[PDB]
């Protein structure tokens, strides 16, 4: 109930919600049924249009107006836009040259450049190309400021999480906006995109950017726009609150567009009928842009153009139906559509099985257009995991696919040619940004990044300090002219041993053999010179991964490898090796197939043994220095070391040889050398971060040796490849993957196949970020380049997605 017997007289739009209870006027009354019974009336005219015509020119003020042509509307702050085009000869913003923007030039009692966010709806990021010319003023903007050549989105690409991640710098699984349809099994609560719940504060966690900016005194216009109220009107409105006093006067402002994305579900990203609304964003984009002009704040504000997700072609036809796999299919609740999330319909049922549904969706048809994975088991890349809101079973669907649970679904719910929730790799899923301004770079193009770093520099534009976020921190400082925030790498928290030969062969029980009792100072001291690290410089290349945690770890240097040998979970926490273009692949020599050597550096008692290896009936092991890439038949010994070994699933171990033995030399050849770390990760609560010890969930069989949940593998080269990998005058090039340790290749359904036709397949789906791999290591990579820090920071984020070009 609200009582709306009050007015909206002067209060249009007002920047505060009143006090309860009372009659309201700002942008979410519609959304609330609370609008004063005026509202419509006072603040939502449409009188005479949105443009001055050259009769209206120096009119007497009539207040029933849209806007005014009036000799005062300038004082008032409520001009149409055009209003000095039209009389008083000036030019349109798009029509004069870019002149580069040195220094804000603002009006007096601006304390600081404002930030205008132009958030664009299903703005697919080749529309900067294929709608070129239909959009002019986007394109200056594109131009003349800094841009580039597409926005990675989140996971989904649904609306909702995306525009709050932009918000917030936090992955959905963090906020809590989870999809476009959630489910909270806490508060037994649904939240729908039609109705009254999503507003409830519950659903939305973290801290969004109006939030920061308040509690630091910096005032916000609203966020939100209700649907019935014009793009004129919206911009008129931030034009009108750019003119309020100075202790009123918002400093961030945004603006939302429903197009291009509405118009792309009807007609698909490129029907012919997507045109009209990429002219009419341009026109909008045009008023505000001139509106800025009268108001001499053109050269003075920060623009910020941004999608939230691209849009695909998806049509009825294309809908993949659970009842064609499970007999069961009234039994599952499904969040349907380019994604797929399944829960029991009744929690009282204990008939239910995750697994006989995951078998029942794995591999059944031939071209099956969806594939079911158990949450953790998602590619890490997508942070899709770690809330009570995400369903345990999960269908990623392919591109111009849906999914739905039976075909009544679909005919009593073709309406649709295009949607958007695809995984965020997914090239129509790109979306777009441009920053204009004077704290924006002039006519610069910057590499894609993703959205979640966004949330930092907007803080950054407006002098804030950013709540804590998933950006990484002046990883986009290269986007600005000044404002950039100077991070300094972090301190290391554990400082490693060094340990000499202190232990003799017989000290160790660990039911290992090796044929290596195979016999000169010459090739006796350059084996001394190998373990004190003599070729070091080599296989380490960036410096030592800094351990930014409290644990017990040793390095220990070989002739090909060098590595960071943890004594709490008895292997390497990382492995570092360069293996350059001429480098030769041999294979394992029939006599050392087996073999695993004592390391006469490390105890007996922080080692691992074969007999758990033995006595675990799945569990094998794998190496993370590949004996393969020895560099002499004497090195080779040192790749069956005790302290190089690590746990392996007979499965896995297919993805991780085929790796080692073949991929790895091919990457040397394309990249002209390349380095390598390689180690385990574990993550068993999913979280995306470091378990600590307490968290381990499987061990080999009757040891203390934990089971990673993956293993990741960094890979760098030369940006230049004419450059060696291991002599690199400048930038690099790095990918990375986090493979998940699986004992059965259920994902990959061409596995009983030669590695050579879906190993890589695999390896490319779980692409990742160094930065992924450091959450999830408590480690700190490139700590010793001839780099700029924010250059290796924007390298961190770098993701390898092996999609074709844009
Ligand atoms: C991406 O960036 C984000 C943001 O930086 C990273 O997320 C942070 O990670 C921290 C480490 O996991 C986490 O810190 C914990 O906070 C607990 C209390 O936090 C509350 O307050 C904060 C601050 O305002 C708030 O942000 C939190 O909001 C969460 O919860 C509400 C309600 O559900 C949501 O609205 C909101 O969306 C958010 O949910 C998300 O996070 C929670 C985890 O907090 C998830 O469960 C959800 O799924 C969702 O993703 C909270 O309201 C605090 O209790 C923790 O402290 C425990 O552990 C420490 C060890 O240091 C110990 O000292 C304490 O005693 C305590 O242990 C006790 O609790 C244990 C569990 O109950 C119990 O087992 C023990 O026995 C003890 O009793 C902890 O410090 C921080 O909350 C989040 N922040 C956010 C916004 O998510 C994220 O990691 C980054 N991701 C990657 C991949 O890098
Ligand atoms: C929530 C955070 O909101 C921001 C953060 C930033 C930032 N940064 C900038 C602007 C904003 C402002 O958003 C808004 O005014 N809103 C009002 C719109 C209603 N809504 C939908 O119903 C919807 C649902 C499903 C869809 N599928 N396809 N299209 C869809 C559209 C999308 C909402 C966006
Ligand atoms: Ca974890
Ligand atoms: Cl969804
Ligand atoms: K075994
Ligand atoms: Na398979
Ligand atoms: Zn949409």
């Amino acid at each position: 109930w609200t009582a709306t017997s009050g007015s909206c007289k002067g209060r249009c739009f007002e920047l505060q919600e009143v006090g309860p209870p009372d009659c309201r006027c700002d942008n979410l009354c519609k959304s609330y049924s609370s609008c004063c019974h005026d509202f419509d009336e006072l603040c939502l005219k449409t009188a005479r249009g949105w443009e001055c015509t050259k009769d209206r020119c120096g009119e007497v003020r009539n207040e029933e107006n849209a806007c005014h042509c009036s000799e005062d509307c300038l004082s008032r702050g409520d001009c149409c836009t055009n209003y000095q085009v039209v009389c008083k000869g000036e030019s349109h913003w798009v029509d004069d040259d870019c002149e580069e923007i040195k220094v804000p030039e603002c009006p007096a009692g601006f304390v600081r450049p404002p930030l205008i966010i132009f958030s664009v709806d299903g703005f697919r990021a080749s529309y900067m190309k294929k709608g070129s010319k239909v959009m002019p003023n986007i394109e200056k903007l594109r131009s003349c400021g800094t841009h580039a050549p597409y926005m990675r989105p989140v996971y989904p690409t649904k609306t909702f999480p995306n525009l709050y991640t932009l918000a917030t710098g936090l992955y959905p699984e963090s906020h809590g906006i989870v999809g476009n349809s959630m489910y909270d099994p806490v508060f037994d609560a649904s939240f729908h995109l039609r109705g009254r719940e999503k507003f409830n504060h519950r659903w939305w966690g973290g801290q969004p950017l109006w939030i920061t900016a308040t509690k630091q005194g910096v005032r916000a216009g609203t966020f939100f726009w209700s649907v019935s109220i014009p793009h004129e009107r919206r911009i008129l409105t931030i034009l009108q609150w750019l003119s309020l006093p100075d202790n009123e006067r918002p400093s961030v402002y945004a603006f939302y567009s429903e197009q291009p994305d509405f118009s792309g579900h009807k007609y698909g990203p490129f029907g012919p009928e997507m045109t009209n609304p990429l002219r009419e964003i341009d026109k909008t984009v045009g008023q505000l842009m001139d509106g800025l002009k009268q108001l001499r704040l053109h050269r003075c504000v920060n623009v910020i153009f941004v999608g939230d997700h691209g849009m695909e072609d998806v049509t009825c036809d294309r809908t993949e139906f659970l009842s064609n796999y499970l007999t069961n299919v009234d039994d599952i609740t499904l969040v349907p559509g380019t994604l797929g999330r399944i829960r029991a319909k009744s929690i009282n049922n204990s008939k239910y099985d995750p697994k006989t549904i995951i078998a029942a969706l794995t591999c059944k048809k031939p071209d099956q257009h969806f594939k079911p994975y158990m949450k953790q088991h998602l590619p890490k890349r997508l942070h899709y995991a770690n809330n009570r809101r995400i369903e345990d079973i999960h269908l990623l669907v392919d591109r111009r696919w849906h999914v739905a649970r039976k075909p009544l679904d679909v005919y009593k719910k073709c309406f649709f040619q295009g949607d958007h929730g695809f995984d965020n790799k997914v090239n129509s899923m790109q979306t777009v940004f441009v920053g204009y301004g004077p704290t924006f770079k002039y006519r610069t193009k910057v590499p894609p990044f993703e959205n979640i770093e966004l949330y930092n520099v907007m803080c950054d534009l407006l002098g804030l300090k950013p709540a804590p976020n998933n950006g990484t921190h002046g990883s986009l400082n290269h986007l600005l002219r000044t404002n950039t925030f100077r991070p300094t790498m972090p301190d290391e928290v554990s400082r490693p041993n060094y340990p000499g030969i202190m232990y003799l062969q017989s000290e160790f029980d660990l039911g290992c053999t090796c044929d290596d009792k195979v016999e000169n100072k010459l090739e006796e001291l350059n084996k001394r010179l190998h373990t004190k690290g003599s070729t070091k410089e080599r296989h380490l290349l960036y410096g030592r991964p800094a351990v930014l945690y409290r644990t017990s770890y040793d390095i220990l240097y070989h002739t090909d490898f060098e590595s960071g040998y943890s004594e709490i979970f008895l292997m390497p926490l990382w492995t570092s090796y360069t293996i350059s273009k001429q480098a030769e692949v041999s294979s394992i020599p029939e006599h050392l197939t087996n073999c695993v050597r004592p390391d006469v550096r490390v105890s007996p008692g922080f080692s691992q043994n074969c007999l758990a290896y033995k006595n675990d009936k799945q569990m094998s092991y794998g190496f993370l220095f590949p004996p393969y890439l020895s560099s002499s038949p004497e090195a080779k010994y040192d790749a069956f070391l005790v302290t190089n070994m690590v746990p392996m699933y007979p499965a896995f171990k297919r993805v991780w040889a085929y790796f080692q033995r073949v991929l790895v030399k091919k990457y040397a050849s394309e990249r002209n050398g390349v380095n390598v770390i390689s180690g385990p990760i574990f993550d068993y609560n999913y979280d995306g971060l470091r378990d600590t010890e307490d968290e381990i969930k499987q061990y080999v069989e009757g040891s203390s040796i934990p089971v990673p949940t993956h293993y990741y593998s960094i890979i760098t080269s030369c940006l230049d490849f004419t450059q060696p990998a291991d002599k690199c005058d400048g930038p690099l090039s790095v990918s990375s993957f986090i493979l998940p340790h699986r004992p059965d290749n259920d994902e990959s359904c061409n596995s009983s196949e030669d590695e050579s036709k879906w190993v890589e397949e695999l390896m490319k789906m779980h692409t990742a970020r160094v930065r992924d791999i450091e959450h999830l290591t408590g480690l700190d990579f490139y700590r010793k380049t001839s780099r700029s820090y924010s250059e290796i920071l924007t390298l961190k984020t770098y993701l390898h997605t092996y999609e074709s070009e844009i």
